[PDB]
């Protein structure tokens, strides 16, 4: 399963990072779950991931770091906190969960960069 | 001329961006321009340019958004005052005046991805 998600996204000031991982729908699926795992170096990790109902929010562990909303065949993700050495790829892995079959889809990765705030001045 | 420039920057969050740009060791003390194009495809366009004669200090006199150092075959470009829609590719090229051989050399370009911040109360 096609998933795209863009090449690279560069956090805000406040370290949050925002990008549209779609997914290409082989049929259709009512429950989805999203992950999003952290490439680097040569190994993977996994970040946030959400389970939704699609005509739902979605809840992740933290919520605190991913937040995300569904609109169709894609998902707005957010990421939040990010500092400088969070610099790296995020992998956005998509999953039909309902009904059968099973599909499962891994998107290139979006490069995030990530700068920290210089000092300011008092106070 | 080999011209090496770093592959990507991140400006800093107060928009400014440093990158080393090194050349070929000349054959001896030369009198190098240095030149900082920016590549809008298929825009080109110069953000600065200075002079200096190796072992002496660079120093950009253009009144450019450019500070620089220089050491050996290296030099050290500052470019301030970017906001995010600067995002793009920097090309470092360097040209050995002379005395002669004149030589040019372009660099792969670095890309300079550049932020709006927050502004500190
Ligand atoms: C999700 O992304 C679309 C564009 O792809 C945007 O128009 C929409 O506002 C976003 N949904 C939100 C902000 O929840
Ligand atoms: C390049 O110049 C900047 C600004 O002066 C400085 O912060 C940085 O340390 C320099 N980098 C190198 C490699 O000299």
């Amino acid at each position: 399963m096609h998933v795209a998600q863009p090449a690279v996204v560069l956090a805000s000031s406040r370290g949050i990072a925002s990008f549209v991982c779609e997914y290409a729908s082989p049929g259709k699926a009512t429950e989805v779950r999203v992950t999003v795992l952290r490439q680097a170096d040569s190994q993977v990790t996994e970040v946030c991931a959400a389970t939704y109902m699609m005509g739902n929010e979605l809840t992740f562990l933290d919520d605190s770091i991913c937040t995300g909303t569904s609109s169709g065949n894609q998902v707005n993700l957010t990421i939040q906190g990010l500092r400088a050495m969070d610099t790296g790829l995020y992998i956005c892995k998509v999953e039909l969960m309902y009904p059968p079959p099973y599909y499962l889809g891994i998107g290139n990765g979006t490069q995030i960069y990530v700068i920290d705030p210089e000092p300011c001045p008092d106070s």
